[PDB]
């Protein structure tokens, strides 16, 4: 029903992510935690087809259907005010077993709305940042082999816009912003959801049992009605484990989710080290250590930077320059076909 | 473009919650659920009941007692809250709607003209310099005349305000009655349903009153509570986007003013004109346009204090 | 069931519409009027999946099942005769309450019907005269820039076929006739259809009871079946509330087709105003003040010419004059680009 | 419901596959491990269509339709704390009959995952060093036609930029290292999944009886109710075949994953022997026998070499020099077209 | 290409026709249909009965008598029938998939690269017949040399005669279950089903058997012996399409043989080489080159018995 149609929703709506913008693993832990939940209500709604009925009331043998149907809906809908078990104290709350399967739909929204906005939020000023770095790169990549074969011609420097905008980009403290505060939005909901559910696992062990009472507004009188129906809701132990296997699984994700948030350690390799090698490309070492744009602009090339055709080339160059060969870089620059 | 960061997402939001609430209604219907369920003696057989719970299902609308509260109170909303949503669903999604149908071509010809204007003065300004340094070895704004004009114009403006103004009153309907419903959805269940009408009424099998009950007034009672914390919570949203010149923030054309052929001016439309309307809109849509990011790198340049001479920069620029 | 299908056709069809042949106002009221009835016999139908039955007779106790639902049904097909109700005199219209939402159908069909006869009748026509015009208008400005260069570069008239088209159509009136029969139409049907439903909502007000009798072919002679059964039909409530929404929606919505139908008075703006600029277009107020095609053509025109590009940089010129700056029109002209 | 859903999904995402970035042993391995067990679970649920209802207790005759209804879902919902059978010891693990359909869509989501890891980690690195070989392949043979036909010419070397890019990635032992983690998970999973369908197996053969008592709450003094309800599962003979046939599968399907799992065994044929042909290309033997990138490089290359034009026509030329005619390559080498 | 005229048909009518059936075996159900139904008397309730008739429906599996038979028999299969039929279509169906993943893309590329060749064969004579007219008034050959060198490998062979066989393999193991299936289901749709398992073997009001029937024994009778006779009728076509080499009834490379350009090689394979399973592909997808037509025509205009030269009718070609 509504968790049938909330899937093909979340699912298609992830399927045109596929064909930059997101991360390995962000992507990877937003998927997990909204398709795990749709797909385990939806199951539950098929063994509400398979075999399913919420609520049963025992009725004594002198009432006939439609008085035993009464007595089960009345118990139904009472459920919302009181009732006393004959196991525990006075009351509990028992309408957590009613709105379960819902509790989770309203999870997955939430956990689903975090990356919605990073995408209403994030993707086109990155995109067009990443994609103006990488046609400046491609362009002094360019302007290096004009210099360079127009050196071998006689013996047979534009401004670093990029850089400078590297520079001043490093200052800003915007998208680091945004992107830290989705995270943690995120974090702060399944931290939420784990809660709820080891709550819920700690209460749905004891206390699926009822005694309702149906004497509310003029059988207060009546002889032939008995006092107390012993009652019994029927799909907890389906809600219990689904309840346990969601909270084991956001146990596990939730320390990806801790680690993924310190953004300057996950920079492990940098890639503007082999641009490096370019005469053209000034020596910088843009290992920023701090929390500035840079470090999620350095985070973003890592996966993109497969994208530009002169990153493959130039770093063969230094594995060739590395291999031991006395070669000319000249030579082989002359040597790499213009892109 | 057509469209705003925050109004797509209040219009959204404001008309996906009620379906999506209605539909996990009609979903818990499925799973279990009868709207009335009255309880008949024992002697009744199957249809007599059956026949009971019809007629006391369709007896709401007249009037019915209940021994608890005074002679009556209205009952039939417990019937008709799943089609007062859907009215709240059209109704929302009306003025967006027409606003498509009375907002879109306009701002979309006019956007596409001004974008083209820039990109045809940044052009020029290229040629103008260039022309300039070879030498060593003015077209007429049509776009700022056109924005002069539009900022003495008060249509645009109008009528998105009127469409966030009637958004806004049928959200505050939409709360009040949520809210009057939450009140009444506490206490009122139940019923006292009589059956003896027509020809009955001189019977003596029938009883007289039959305790019948409500049985989907939980299930409307917490939907409508959850209907009305998240109006509430999204009315401010609206009252914020209201209001039009505040949320120009950011003075896009400050970078544009950069280019020699462009004249100094602060469009900085205080009041309440086609302009400012046009500002917010150029806010959104400006990153479509090349020639900004372009200029915006310059001016940070020049900022950074090097004592590069524009034409030396603009000429390292290639034609877009 | 069928409206489910109805309700696909018709706004399917209406999103083919949203990608010129239409008004701004007239098709809000076109999309209003056709959407609303549908939605509410798909919220009836949606009713009887929650609960809903049409009928439900009260047959005494002896009856067993088999007996009591023949009863049901002889006296849900026995409404279309006759049949007495015990408040009332003889007799009264009963078998509204059955067809109600084939009513609802068919009224949304007759308001369905006439943009459905104007897409047909005025569309192409209307659609093959703006384009010509735009495209002269186009071709007009044009050549006024090309005689104010040639003017300057020297100082270093070709038949207005548009106007005299214009002119000819303001003398016909076929397309007023035929957009003004669709509005008379939409307006009669709409009409109808209020005071039926105002009659409804009249009737289904104190006569949803029934009294029913059973004893038709050979029970006559019987003893067992006792004589009247107190049938009373279920969804005489929904049906009145569905009518009375209906009825106040279309009185709200009557007066703005009332004010639609006049053609004349919602020419406010008068856009060939603006290309009396133009040196080559002869200054004609357009102010067709009668029933004239032209008319018409001035209220589609009106809401197209964003579509055009010299209205946009022409109004532009004119008020600058305004302004008060002395500047000579042919500076500014040939300081505007070719389109 | 969720299986028809889960199906439509896994085979969805499958048939976009179909249009390298995959292997011939390996794509089929993944099909079959998580389409079988979707399909006997889906042809489960037909069934439970067909005719099919999970539990059934026998209750007295004195009991009603209600009664009895209740006491079979009571005995559905207390499967999960436990009951007695009258032919064993005091209990056993009944509520995986309940569970045995969630299991096999559980095993079927973590068959999928890996693929879907590798899919989304090492996807792009691989297409573009295949691109990035094939395109300098291409052009080293197009390099070797103009140094052959220019030498002709004269009758009447650009540096090995990709074979040096080739001994870099020899030392890498990073796509490896991703590519053996996600055969070793999908290999664990199979295990598991077989000694789970085995333990079923056993445990599915003589325990879906019950006795089942209702006397919890306050019936516990009741002197109508009886004890003991002779309840007995019904869907366990069903679960049992397919839980047969699915060990079955995936015992036949492991030794396939185990061989596969050798990475440099599966480099049965030396594809580059074939390019060591062109005279501007260096005779290296790239016959890696180690656990190293170039092995997994080599067998993807294997495969997508027929997507390369150059091979074709070059093993013509070899073949041609093994008949035994004394041709000069020079000759066969101006008897190509240029590509 | 990637298939042939006679395998797609047998790999088609095998895998639709089980599935049809069954899809109608379901079908029936829905007018009418309940697989199992026993008798139980009339003092139990509803209840009671249902649970003897799902009682008798699983203890099927594990032995129930008949009282027109000796001891026990093979019930479970009448369960299983519109299952093992699903079975046996995934593995008919499995076959022509690992072709498609084995076979395809290597005869695509090598059909492509022999019929370019064979264009650019063409072309090539018309030029070098073109430039003797011209006068008055030999590139070596890859593909040829190319199919010498592929009548020497047999690996294509193998894979498609593997895959025949596991199709045929399969069918025969369909065609003796189903017939055994329909020698079974013939006497023994009865049952006497017991209901005294655990704890009321001490019981008294139950009675000792029951009487049941399963009820969809003839359908699956009928289905099973539709299915065999369509099968028994369609492998001979499968065997006879298993001889590779006698399908090549044509010899399609005898017309390209005319050209003068292409040397006479009579390629005529008598054994199992991948040769004559790409004669059979080529003799198929000859259609798509347009070298043929043309010159299959010329030989004919030869054949007429005119005595027009072939350079004259050469030169009356114009270039593809
Ligand atoms: C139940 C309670 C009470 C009642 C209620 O409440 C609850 O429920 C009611 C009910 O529920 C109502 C809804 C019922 C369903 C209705 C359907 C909807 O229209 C349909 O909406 C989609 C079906 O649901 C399809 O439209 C697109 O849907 C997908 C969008 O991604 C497809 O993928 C495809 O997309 C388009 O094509 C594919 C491209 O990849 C896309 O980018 C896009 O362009 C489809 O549209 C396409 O469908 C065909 C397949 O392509 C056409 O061929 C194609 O036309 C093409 O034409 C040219 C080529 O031939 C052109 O070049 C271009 O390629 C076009 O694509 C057409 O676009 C379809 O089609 C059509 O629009 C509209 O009636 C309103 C609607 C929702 C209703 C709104 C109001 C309600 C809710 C009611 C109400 C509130
Ligand atoms: C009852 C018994 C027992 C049970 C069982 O047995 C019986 O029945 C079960 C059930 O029945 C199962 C089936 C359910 C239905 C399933 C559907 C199937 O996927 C679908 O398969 C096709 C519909 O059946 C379509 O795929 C292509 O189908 C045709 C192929 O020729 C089209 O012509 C087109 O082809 C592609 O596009 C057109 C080009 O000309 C082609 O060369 C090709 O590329 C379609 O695919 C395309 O469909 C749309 C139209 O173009 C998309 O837009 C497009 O994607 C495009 O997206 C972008 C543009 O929008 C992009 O830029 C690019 O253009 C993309 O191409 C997509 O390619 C469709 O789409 C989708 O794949 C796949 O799940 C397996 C499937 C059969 C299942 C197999 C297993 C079962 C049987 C089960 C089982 C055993
Ligand atoms: C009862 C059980 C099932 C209940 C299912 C309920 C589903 C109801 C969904 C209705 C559509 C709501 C969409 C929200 C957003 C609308 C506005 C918008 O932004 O996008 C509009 C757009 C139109 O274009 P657009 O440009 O506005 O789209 C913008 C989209 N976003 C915001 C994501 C960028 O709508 C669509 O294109 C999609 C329409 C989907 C319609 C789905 C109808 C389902 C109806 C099912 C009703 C239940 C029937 C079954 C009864 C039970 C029987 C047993
Ligand atoms: C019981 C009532 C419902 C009965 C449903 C019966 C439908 C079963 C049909 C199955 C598919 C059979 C297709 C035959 C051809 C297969 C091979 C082929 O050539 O094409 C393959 C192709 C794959 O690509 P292809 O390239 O091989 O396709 C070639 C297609 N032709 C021959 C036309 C050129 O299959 C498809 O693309 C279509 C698959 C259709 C699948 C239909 C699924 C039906 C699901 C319902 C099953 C029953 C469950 C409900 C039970 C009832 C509950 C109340
Ligand atoms: C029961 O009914 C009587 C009248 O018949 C009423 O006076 C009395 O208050 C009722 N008893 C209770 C305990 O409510
Ligand atoms: C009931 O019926 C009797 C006669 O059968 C009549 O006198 C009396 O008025 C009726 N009761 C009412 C309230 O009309
Ligand atoms: C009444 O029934 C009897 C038989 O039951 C029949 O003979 C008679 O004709 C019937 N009355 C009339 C007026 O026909
Ligand atoms: C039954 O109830 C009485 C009190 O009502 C109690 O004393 C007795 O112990 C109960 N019997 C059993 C077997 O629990
Ligand atoms: C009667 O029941 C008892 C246990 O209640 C059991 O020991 C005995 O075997 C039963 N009698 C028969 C004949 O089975």
């Amino acid at each position: 029903a509504i968790a049938q149609l909330a899937t093909e929703y979340v699912f298609s709506d992830f399927l045109l992510k596929e064909p930059r913008l997101e991360l390995a693993v962000d992507k990877m832990v937003t998927c997990i935690a909204v398709g795990l939940p749709l797909l385990l209500i939806s199951l539950a709604f098929a063994q509400e087809i398979s075999i399913g009925t919420q609520i049963s009331c025992f009725s004594p043998s002198s009432f006939s259907w439609r008085q035993a149907a009464f007595v089960d809906s009345y118990c139904w809908a009472a459920v919302q005010q009181k009732n006393s078990l004959q196991s525990e104290s006075g009351n509990l709350p028992l309408w957590l077993h009613k709105f379960f399967p819902y509790i989770l739909l309203l999870f997955a929204i939430l956990l689903y709305l975090p990356p919605l906005f990073w995408r209403f939020a994030a993707a086109p000023h990155i995109c067009s940042d990443l994609k103006f770095i990488m046609e400046e790169l491609d362009k002094v990549y360019n302007r290096a082999i004009k210099a360079a074969k127009s050196a071998r011609d006689l013996d047979m420097f534009k401004y670093p816009i990029v850089e400078q905008y590297l520079k001043t980009k490093k200052n800003s403290n915007n998208l680091i912003i945004k992107y830290i505060s989705c995270r943690l939005l995120t974090l702060i909901i399944i931290l939420l959801a784990c809660i709820y559910l080891g709550y819920y696992f700690s209460l749905s062990s004891l206390s699926d049992e009822f005694v309702c009472s149906i004497k509310s507004g003029i059988l207060r009188n009546d002889s032939t009605v008995p006092d107390q129906f012993q009652c019994k809701l029927i799909a907890v132990g389906i809600f219990q484990l689904l309840s346990v296997i969601n909270l084991v699984v956001y146990v596990l994700l939730a320390p990806v989710v801790v680690y993924t948030l310190f953004v300057p350690f996950r920079q492990k390799t940098d890639v503007l080290k082999v641009y490096e090698i370019l005469p053209t490309f000034d020596v910088l070492h843009f290992k920023s250590e701090g929390y500035n744009d840079l470090s999620l602009y350095n985070l973003f090339l890592e996966e993109n930077i497969s994208e530009v055709k002169s990153y493959k080339c130039l770093k063969v160059l230094e594995n060739i320059k590395s291999s031991g060969q006395g070669i000319d870089p000249m030579l082989l620059l002359t040597n790499l076909g213009m892109i």
